[PDB]
C-alpha cells in the first residue's frame, strides 16, 4: 500500500568500525559504506575483520550500486575485497572513489574501478528510485560527507561520521542550510553518529590542537618523530605545514603514507613543495632539528614500526635521546598496553614523548551528546535510528534522543543482520539476517574464514599430543615401535619421561588389546582419545585433541 | 668498611603486582613482601603469574625471614606457593598473618605456618641484625603497614602501598608521628609507591564514596548485585553496612569472601550480625529490594560469575530488568573489552549498571603526585628508590622528587633482578640476577614454567601437521598406508583434498625415494619438515612445526 522500505544492517552495529548498510525498497537496493572493525591492536599489528558477504548474494539483481561517505579507510576497507565476489557502481566522492579505487588495485579488484560514478556535493544523484545528495560535513578527515535520500517513501538521512568543528583547518564549515531544508520539509529516517554518547561537552576543534604543534615545535632541540596510521591525513597535513614553518623537512616512511600524498596533491587539496620530502635513509646526512620523520605501516598498523624502532632493527632510523616523539594510532580501548610497553622500551631509550592531546581523551573525533543534540534539533525527524557504535552507546544516544523531545516508537536499537520494516508513519522488526565476520592476513591479503583460527585456538588451549602405532590384526599389539609427537604438553626434557609413561601403559595396552580394535583405526583412536582424556583430567583438568594413527604394513 | 647493605629486587619493577624485594646485608637478609602481577583479565579469569624462586636458594642460610607489608591478596600471594620449597620466620601483622595462612592451608604449607611472627604496630621487632617496626598507613585496605628498619648502617623506609586518605571509614589515621620522626633522626633509604605518578591532584578519599551508595540504595527498587575481587574488604564493608541500613540482606558468592568475612568478624576489626547473611539459592524466597548479592570468583577472577551470569548458567541468580549492578573489578588496564562486552550482555537483559565511582579513574587507591611529595616532605631522605610501579611512573615519581630538591645521585631506577649497594653516603650497581615468572592453573593450583606454553603458543602460530608412514628400508618408499593428522590447518571438508595433494608428491618422493634416508628417521623428519616450510611459504608465508614418524614394521 504505503510506500515503505526495508533497512538491515551488516555492520557497525555491536563494535567500533565494520560498518555496512543495505536498504532494501520494493524492486530497489542500496548500499550504504563497507568499513572494517579492530577489536584489538598489538604491537605487531592489528586485528584484520571483514563484514559478511552473504545476503548480498542473495537479492544481487536489485542493488543499484555502492554509496561511500569517506575517504578513509575505517569505512570503505571491504569495497575492493568485495568486489572478488560482486561487482556494482560505486556512485561515491571524487576523492572519496580515489582512495577506494588504490584499495581495489591492491586487492586486484579493477573491475569494479570502472563502476566508479563521481556524486557531486550539494549536487543531487539520481540512484534507480533514489535520489542521492553528498552534504559536506566537518569531520577530522579531509574530505567528507553525509547522505540525503529522496523517496517517493520520504527521505532517509545518514551522516555517520560527524563532529560539528566550528573552525576546521580547512575552514569549509557544514553547509547546514541543506540539513535544515530537508528538516523543514519532512525527514523520515535518520541515521547518526552515536560513538560518543557517553560523553559530555562538545569535542574540541582540532584547531585546539594547532598550539600543541607550534609550541612543541618551538623547543624541539632535536629529530621529531610523528606516528599514526594512514588516513589521518589532517593530522600529516598540520604536520607538515609545522615543519616547513620550522623547516624540518618531512620524511613519509609507508607507502600507503605516500600514495595518500601523491593523490590529494595531485588532487590539487592542499599544496607541496615536492623537494620538501625526504627518505628515512638520508636523515643521517641533515641536522636533527631539520628532521621530521612520518611512521605508518600496513593499513591499520601504526606501532610495528615503533617497537622495531625501540628494537633497534628498522635500519633506517635509531632513536636518540634528544628526540621528540608524537603518538597518535587509533585510540579503540584495549591498546594501553602496547602503548605502555612501547613508552617505557622508549624512555629507556631517554626519549621526550607526547601523547596526551592527540588520543581519544582529548579528540575522540566524534560527537558528544551536545553536538548529538544540536543534530537532532537541526533535523526534527520523524524516526530515529542510532548506527556506528555499540548497544550502550545506542543506548544513551537514544536516551539522548528522548530528552530532545523525540517519541519512544520512532526509535530503535538494531543488533547486526537485523531486519526492519519502515513505512510513511509505521515501523517494526521483521527478522534477522546471518552476519559474520572473516579474517584477512595483512601479507596474503585473503579472505579466511573465523572458523579456522577459531578451532585453532579452541584446541589451543590444552595439549596437542599425536601418536603412531604399526600394529599386526593378527597380534593385536604394536608390532613397530611406534612414533609420539606432542605440542604444548610438557617441556620436551620433562616430558619424555611422563609422556613416555603414559607410552609404557599404552603399548602394553597393546601387549593384550582388542584385535578388532586395533585392526579398526576407529577403536584405536577412540581409546587414545579416553586415555588421552584421563591423562589431561588427572594432570591438568583438560580435555586435549589426541590424533591416532593406525597402520598395518 | 662502613655499614652498607645489598637490595636487589624479585618483583614489581615492570608489571603493576608482583611486588617481592630482598635486602642482602653482611650475614644478613631479609624478605619484603610476595605479590602476583595481573598483566591482563578476560571473561573466564586471570592471569597467574608468581615471581621466580631461583635467588632465594642460592642464600638460605641468610635469611631471617620473610616481612609481609599487607593482608591482602596482590602482595602475598606466593609466600603459600613460596614454602613448597623454602621455610622462613614469617613476621608480619596479627592480620596480614591470618589470610596468608589461609592462603597456604590452600596451597598445602602449613610447615610455614609455625613461621608466623606477629608484629605489633608502633612496637619494633629485633629480626637478627635489624629492628623492624609495622607504622599504620592509611590505604583501601581494612589493615595495612609500612615498615621503618633500624641498622648499623641507618634506617629504610618501606611504604609501598599507601594513600593518605584524611578521612577513611575506619577513621585509624596515619601516625604520622613516627614517619618525621624517622626523618628527623636521619632517614637512609626510602621505598615508596610509584603507580599514580601520572595524574594530578590527590586520589578522592574513600569517604567520597558513601554519597553513591546511599543515594543509589535510596532509589533501588528490585535487587543488587555487587561484583568484586577477594580482597576488597573495605569496599563490601561499606556496601553491607549500607544493605542493612537499608534493610538488604547479604549473599556473599564465593569462599574466598565467606573465610575473609569469617576470619575478620572473628577478628573483631567489624561488627555483622551473622543472621544477616544469606545464600544466593535462598534470594529466590526474598523480596528483591531486599536482596544484595555479593560476588567473587577465585582469587582474582570476578566477572567469570558475571559472564556466567549474562549467559544464565549460575543456577543460582537470574538477572533481572528491575536490577542495579554496581561493577568494581580490578582496574588493570587491558581489561575494558572485557567490560564491555559484559556491559553489553547486561544491557541486553535491560540491567542498571554503575561502574563510573570505583574504578581507578575515580579511586586508584594509589598516591597522586601531590601525596607522593607530601610524603617526601615528611621524610627527608638521602636516598630515594621508586617501587611498585613500571619504568615510566618511576621516571615520572623520580622527577617529582627532583622538584623536591632531593639531589639526583641519591636516587636511581631498578630493573627486575638487579642488585644495588648502598652505603651511609654511597650508591651504585653491582649486576643483574635472574628474574622470572611462573604460571598456575586456579584449578591445580601448581607452579609451571612459562616455557611450556611459550613453545605452545609459538608453534600455535602456523598450523600442526603431523604423518607416519611405514615404508620398507629395502624399498625406499611407503609400504603402508600412510596415516596424517593436522590441526590449525586448513578447514577438514577443504583440507582433505589440499593435504591429500601434498600427501600424494610425499608418497611419489616415498616411490623413488631414498633408502638411507627413507631408513634414517632424520633424514625422513628433515625431508618432511622442509617439504612442509615449502607448503606454508607458498600458501601463507609460515613454516608450521611438522611431525614425522618412520617405522620398519
Amino acid at each position: 500500500s504505503k510506500a515503505s522500505v526495508k533497512i538491515t544492517p551488516l555492520g557497525g552495529l555491536g563494535e567500533i568500525g565494520g560498518n555496512m548498510m543495505v536498504i532494501e525498497t520494493p524492486k530497489s537496493a542500496i548500499v550504504i559504506d563497507a568499513g572494517m572493525s579492530f577489536p584489538k591492536e598489538g604491537l605487531f599489528g592489528v586485528d584484520i575483520l571483514i563484514p559478511d558477504f552473504s545476503y548480498l548474494h542473495q537479492i544481487k539483481d536489485k542493488i543499484a550500486g555502492i554509496i561511500i561517505t569517506h575517504a578513509h579507510e575505517d569505512h570503505i576497507g571491504a569495497t575492493p575485497y568485495l568486489f572478488k565476489e560482486l561487482q556494482f557502481p560505486l556512485y561515491g566522492t571524487p576523492l572519496s572513489l580515489g582512495l577506494i579505487g588504490s584499495k581495489f588495485d591492491e586487492h586486484g579488484l579493477k573491475k569494479y574501478r570502472s563502476y566508479f560514478k563521481i556524486v557531486e556535493k550539494r549536487c543531487p544523484i539520481s540512484v534507480g528510485e533514489f535520489i542521492i545528495e553528498w552534504i559536506h560535513i566537518t569531520h577530522s578527515i579531509i574530505d567528507s560527507s553525509a547522505l540525503a535520500i529522496q523517496t517517493k517513501a520520504g527521505t532517509i538521512i545518514h551522516t555517520g561520521d560527524f563532529k560539528i568543528d566550528h573552525t576546521p583547518v580547512d575552514n569549509l564549515p557544514t553547509d547546514l542550510y541543506r540539513l535544515a531544508h530537508y528538516g523543514e520539509k519532512g525527514v523520515m529516517l535518520l541515521l547518526s553518529d552515536s560513538t560518543n554518547s557517553h560523553k559530555s561537552g562538545t569535542t574540541p576543534s582540532e584547531s585546539t590542537i594547532a598550539p600543541a604543534f607550534d609550541t612543541l615545535f618551538k623547543e624541539a632541540q632535536g629529530r621529531v618523530i610523528m606516528s599514526t596510521f594512514s588516513s589521518n591525513i589532517h593530522r600529516v597535513y598540520q604536520a607538515i605545514q609545522y615543519g616547513i614553518k620550522y623547516n624540518r623537512k618531512i620524511a613519509v616512511i609507508g607507502r600507503s603514507m605516500e600514495k595518500n600524498l601523491d593523490i590529494a596533491r595531485e588532487l590539487g587539496y592542499i599544496h607541496l613543495p615536492y623537494q620538501s620530502f625526504i627518505e628515512a635513509n638520508e636523515v643521517a646526512k641533515y641536522p636533527d632539528n631539520e628532521v621530521l620523520i612520518v611512521t605508518t605501516g600496513s593499513q591499520g598498523e601504526t606501532m610495528s614500526a615503533l617497537y622495531r624502532m625501540a628494537t633497534d632493527e628498522h635500519r633506517h632510523i635509531s632513536i636518540k635521546p634528544n628526540d621528540l616523539v608524537i603518538i597518535s594510532a587509533k585510540a579503540i580501548p584495549g591498546n594501553e598496553a602496547s602503548v605502555s610497553a612501547v613508552l617505557n622500551f622508549l624512555i629507556k631509550k631517554e626519549a621526550k614523548v607526547a601523547y596526551q592531546e592527540f588520543d581519544n581523551i582529548h579528540v575522540s573525533g566524534h560527537a558528544a551528546q551536545e553536538e548529538q543534540k544540536l543534530m537532532l534539533r537541526l533535523i526534527k525527524p520523524k524516526f530515529f535510528l542510532p548506527v556506528h557504535g555499540e548497544y550502550n552507546h545506542v543506548a544513551r544516544h537514544k536516551q539522548t534522543a528522548i530528552s530532545c523531545g523525540v517519541p519512544e516508537k520512532n526509535i530503535y536499537l538494531m543488533e547486526d543482520g537485523d531486519q526492519v520494516e519502515v513505512g510513511p508513519a509505521f515501523i517494526k522488526k521483521v527478522g534477522t539476517i546471518k552476519s559474520g565476520k572473516s579474517y584477512v592476513d595483512n601479507q596474503s591479503n585473503l579472505s579466511i574464514d573465523t572458523s579456522i583460527v577459531q578451532q585453532r585456538e579452541e584446541v589451543a588451549s590444552a595439549g596437542v599430543f599425536a601418536a603412531t602405532i604399526f600394529v599386526n590384526k593378527n597380534k593385536q599389539a604394536l608390532l613397530e615401535s611406534s612414533q609420539f609427537s606432542s605440542l604444548g604438553l610438557v617441556g620436551f626434557k620433562d616430558e619424555k619421561p611422563l609422556i613416555k609413561e603414559i607410552q609404557g601403559g599404552l603399548e602394553m595396552l597393546l601387549k593384550s588389546s582388542n584385535a578388532e580394535i586395533l585392526n579398526n583405526p576407529k577403536k584405536l583412536e577412540d581409546h587414545t582419545r579416553n586415555f588421552i582424556r584421563k591423562a589431561l583430567f588427572k594432570k591438568f583438568r583438560k580435555y586435549p585433541a589426541i590424533i591416532c594413527h593406525a597402520h598395518s604394513f
